[PDB]
DNA sequence: TAAGTTCCTATTC
DNA sequence: TTTAAAAGAATAGGAACTT
DNA sequence: TAAGTTCCTATTC
DNA sequence: TTTAAAAGAATAGGAACTT
DNA sequence: TAAGTTCCTATTCTTTAAAAGAATAGGAACTT
DNA sequence: TAAGTTCCTATTCTTTAAAAGAATAGGAACTT
């Protein structure tokens, strides 16, 4: 990809290749300064800082899409996000003397007679059909679990591979438990993984993502839960059908040292899942065009938590802005894993006179020991998974 | 009204009137420009967004009081609420370029300040009010006592048979659901429902999409047990009252809804009504609450009852606790009003705030019983009958159900 | 008193008389437009928002001290605190064309090495910070905040020229050390606002309402039994038998007389002779400090103990330092704020429970054998001037206190 | 040192001194200003505020590294923690009028920013991490504070050192304090103070904290192998009062407990007999262990209510006009806190309560026997130190 | 087969 | 999706001596 | 006869 | 001492008619 | 020697403002 | 009569932006 490429560069290359398109002014050579003016661009305004992939491939967009120059004027612009204009013109001129650049603002400073004419319009004959399905998709029958399984079952044999089912169950009912997007469940340290106490569920998987779109890092989980859909189901059939994946590297800076050497799934997973969860469309909100997709477990779970009028979890939980890494409350998952019922009236957890009590399951699987079965039922990742989840893993999906 | 000429008028046509005002520089006619010069300022700030029509009655009248030109020098000035007063003077003049416009900030001039002062010192803000609801609640009188009350203020005092079912009515339910006058106003009476509550079988349920916070929520109207009983004054008020059409409320032009619950005019007939029968002092108070009275009450009462959790949900207040992006884009489904608070409000039961609790209390009739015996009914469809006004706008299923629960009363 | 004057003037009246001092520039007159120029700058800088008594007095007085005028050129400068000078000497040139003037900034943009240099070169050779040294002695020696507490309020004992006097400055003293409030917290006190409220840890308490407090933010003023030698109960006993209620004074422009307090706790002035008494009396060195704490000691004092007792938490309720319903907004004190102050109970850090003195007398047990009989209304035959005033529910019950105190066989039969 | 010549310096001869460098310019003479530029652009932006020993060599050092100057121009710049440059380049122009001086913030241009890139390209979190394997890792906090105090007891060339380094350490982690926390406690402020568990405990206290906010510093008997008063007992023995080093340019206080250069010896000596891993990470945590260690303890024992007031944390409870203006009396550290540290007695989480641990010898009964020759046992604190203190300590060691 | 990927561009958060 | 950069004041470390 | 007051000015919050 | 100012969108009120 | 010291430099922690407004403390001449 | 209406004006609630950055959704053209 043009981004790698960028990271491979040296510093000194980069400037070095874009003031040569500018002796022998070529419109094959200048037009092909984008991704180069971008670096550029960004190092100025930002002093060195490092530039991170999705940044780029956005802003290198944006340029491409604005660059336009006069070769006998020797002038040159296009679009940036920027409101110093004047500092990159210059320190760009100070490359390349001889040409004269103009940094136009990718957002407007409006005239009244569009506005007009436009208004006019409408008068005669928000556009967000999106938000009227999601709507729907919460205000029709069916409860959120009902609508998860049967997001989660839409997989089940419109898939070409079991690992491409197994991927997308995972995916979803992973982004749906943790409230987190694709890359929350994409860039998880499969070395994190641990065993934590729960005071409800007796013990739940606990993971560790860094690398979020806020950069505040947050944890992923999995458990036990009551019903036609268990967590620690889903994750078994995921581990023992793909493998570990080599961290991708994702910003400029030179930075070996401290850093995860793998994550959880593959970048391109969420392609292929939002093309399938398009297709076999189990509900109309999938049908429109940007619509949520692999998102979709995000919206789910921040409705269900506003809906049960809990939403102080709600900014913990999906990992947001508020007023060590704050973890989750243990009556979350309790709820989550279906094995209680939220009580408005005391605002206490109610376990379901359900037969099964997660907690005292645990025990009986904590007790029988001489087991290292976990790396024999799940090889792609011993020596990755800590050794005591495989094995707590293993033995709860054994023992049932 | 000016708002709904607005609306009526071809967006091209208005920037011509307001243009053609310019061209024979008339006293007459540049002080009539102010709806005109409303509209433009507000689509030239939000980039054609709508305008609703409170927001734009109260620019209107704001620029009104300030207008004020030079024919000669063609200049002109106003006051507006923006904070990039340049952005808009310049678009102004480009319409108008002879002209040479002045945006003053709503954040003045000395002698009037004065002369508002010495008016001021002749004759003899909402602390007085607070006082006298804390009052009102302070003496013998619980929240129910206060509410009867106050309903029966309109009992006799009113003109009309109508106005009196009205008052009731709006009060009873602004109490009910802890909503404002629009809450109830802007109900779509399309929407009317039957909704199972575990406490007392069914309730009536119905939704307001044009809240003061554009956050939807629902009304409802439940049996009640003592007294005052809701689904009474609901029956008195469809019995009385006609479907009303939905006034248009935003520049605008399509998510329809043809009706509305209540006339946007009862409000003031409301609050004037309450300001002569006025059965406590607190409505005596110049600008202190009218038809707000029934939110306070609530409010009021269920912090005294300590349930302070619910009065958010209640009350339909934003709620702060979840991110703003978690709310905006993430969030797709109306909080709900949890079962137990009409439990409560319907005083068939009561709440111990010890074994955190809902205490049926032992009155004979039990609202669940008596709703299945009613449900059994079958066939006797004389709602559609009772209600002859409400036919084909309000469920049947609803229609039926009260016309059963009142005559089966 | 000048800010008492510009309240009784109407407006009009007032920018006329200002007019009027440059038609026939006189010195004499220019000079004397201090106040009338500050009511001006305010009520233009403000839009027609009142002005309080004090911010008044403070910009007179800085006006004051910088109005100078140039009859001739007709101009005349002055400080104002302000950032919008232009707005204000405009407006000003309105109402008086002919002249020109001009707004100095009280605090301005402020220096020079040399003289800092020179000034350090002073101190290396060789009362606000000796200050704060001196609190942290007070604290810091010995003594425990009670003990402090006593011996101030003992100073007054036999060093008071009347028995009024004697009493108001231990009432104060003791009142402001309770609440942890300023002179003012006690002043502003609404007489009619006493009310008897509950206390799980000593049955009842006195509970007073203060509206017109520095930040606007009413609170709660209270007085209730304590173990030991010093009882604020006594203290307020002395306190209601030898003053009286006072006028609520004016403090702003405002007209409005509508709805208002008629009375107020204490009076004005009280706050002077305090001072000068303290001064004087000086029980500790802290005292003797020039512009040190005076009758603001008792804030100083508490806060210390809240912090050193580490209840911090309290410290910003109690002292009302700033941080749905219709509701007059008023936080109030949690009920184990008092009975730790009151002394019948101690704080255990260790599980944060009030833990009561296995003293014999239990308070909450004398309450219910005061509220038993009633019936005796000797509490407005006790506290006359302030009987109409104070909640007779109130009277009596601190009138019952006291004589189930000092000891009477009616009262105890 | 430099910043005692300062101190020593009159502050007209300061001037003086750093004029005279511009009216002969000389490359030996204006590159010897330093010093006197620092503290003239501190009293300039503080108005006349005395500057701190650390501050200053801070800023003198930051002022050395990026001074400039042409001598021929008459132009000299450099770097100075500092927002209002110019005020500052004012300022000294009117000390020297034929000069023009630059203040270039500390806290751009492509070639520098490209070059720094270059170097980047060919070239914090790993101690925490050591730490809390540290701590998670079979060893009690007592067990791995006993095994520090041990690595000095024969690496130790001298007595002194040994002794000191032990006294260092044990003082730092019972008191969760820093080193100039121990360092700086006023001898002369020692004293007994009744603790409702442990009879009496040794008081000090400790003015020149880094924050300025005063804390106290103990000492009390402790039961098992290690015990603080027996290491005060052989610090006392061994070292002697220090005189309080001057530490602002400006409330006198005649003796300090430690020589302010200990901690190097001790971080030195805490590298090299490395007892753990974390000790051989560079710029890990050294004199600071302590601290750490009983932060720990407390949040471990579940307790951290307290933690703020042992490691004196500034308070954000009660507002800062509270905290400044109203303030005057150090918060007190709970009698549980010691009961304990001290190990004779245990904490109940659920009743809430100190549980004395059956020992035998009870604390609290062998201070009465002991409260039923101290200037002998420690001559050189003698006259400084309370005598009611040095008669405790000699007894307790003695009747032991 | 295309469902799956690959590597940008377009949109949304 | 988010929203505190920096001054101010310690605690490590480096290098060359010293006991 | 000085502690208390009155009504500003100076300082501090 | 305190420290979010203001745009945006309801709910009261005033005045002159209607019934 | 090499741990232990000096005396800076390099790193890693902790705390942060300014001024309009509105009290409280003090100065003098007067009251009692 | 005046309560009840009109149609603004006056008051009193309520919630906030804008944009640089960083992901997720979609378009075309290859792959198992």
């Amino acid at each position: 990809s043009q981004f790698d490429i960028l990271c491979k560069t040296p510093p000194k290359v980069l400037v070095r290749q874009f003031v040569e398109r500018f002796e022998r002014p070529s419109g094959e050579k200048i037009a092909s300064c984008a991704a180069e003016l971008t670096y550029l661009c960004w190092m100025i305004t930002h002093n060195g800082t490092a530039i991170k992939r999705a940044t780029f491939m956005s802003y290198n967009t944006i340029i491409s899409n604005s660059l336009s120059f006069d070769i006998v004027n020797k002038s040159l612009q296009f679009k940036y996000k920027t409101q110093k204009a004047t500092i990159l013109e210059a320190s760009l001129k100070k490359l390349i003397p001889a040409w004269e650049f103009t940094i136009i603002p990718y957002n407007g400073q409006s005239d009244i007679t569009d506005i007009v004419s436009s208004l006019q319009l409408q008068f005669e004959s928000g556009n967000s059909h999106s938000k009227k399905m999601l709507k729907a998709l919460l205000s029709e029958g069916e409860s959120i679990w009902e609508i998860t399984e049967k997001i989660l079952n839409s997989f089940e044999y419109t898939s070409r591979f079991t690992k491409t089912k197994t991927l997308y169950q995972f995916l979803f009912l992973a982004t749906f438990i943790n409230c987190g997007r694709f890359s929350d469940i994409k860039n998880v340290d499969p070395k994190s993984f641990k065993l934590v106490q729960n005071k409800y569920l007796g013990v739940i998987i606990q993971c560790l993502v860094t690398e979020t779109k806020t950069s505040v890092s947050r944890h992923i989980y999995f458990f036990s839960a009551r019903g036609r859909i268990d967590p620690l189901v889903y994750l078994d059939e995921f581990l023992r059908n793909s493998e570990p994946v080599l961290k991708r590297v994702n910003r400029t800076g030179n930075s070996s040292s401290n850093k995860q050497e793998y994550q959880l799934l593959k970048d391109n997973l969420v392609r292929s899942y939002n093309k399938a969860l398009k297709k076999n469309a189990p509900y109309p909100i999938f049908a429109i065009k940007n619509g949520p997709k692999s998102h979709i477990g995000r919206h789910l779970m921040t409705s269900f938590l506003s809906m049960k009028g809990l939403t102080e979890l709600t900014n913990v939980v999906g990992n947001f802005s508020d007023k060590q890494i704050t973890a989750i409350p243990d009556h979350y998952f309790a709820l989550v894993s279906r094995y209680y019922a939220y009580d408005p009236i005391s605002k206490e957890m109610i376990a379901l006179k359900d037969e099964t009590n997660p907690i005292e399951e645990w025990q009986h699987i904590e007790q029988l020991k001489g087991s290292a079965e976990g790396s024999i039922r799940y090889p792609a990742w011993n020596g990755i998974i800590s050794q005591e989840v495989l094995d707590y893993l293993s033995s709860y999906i054994n023992r049932r």
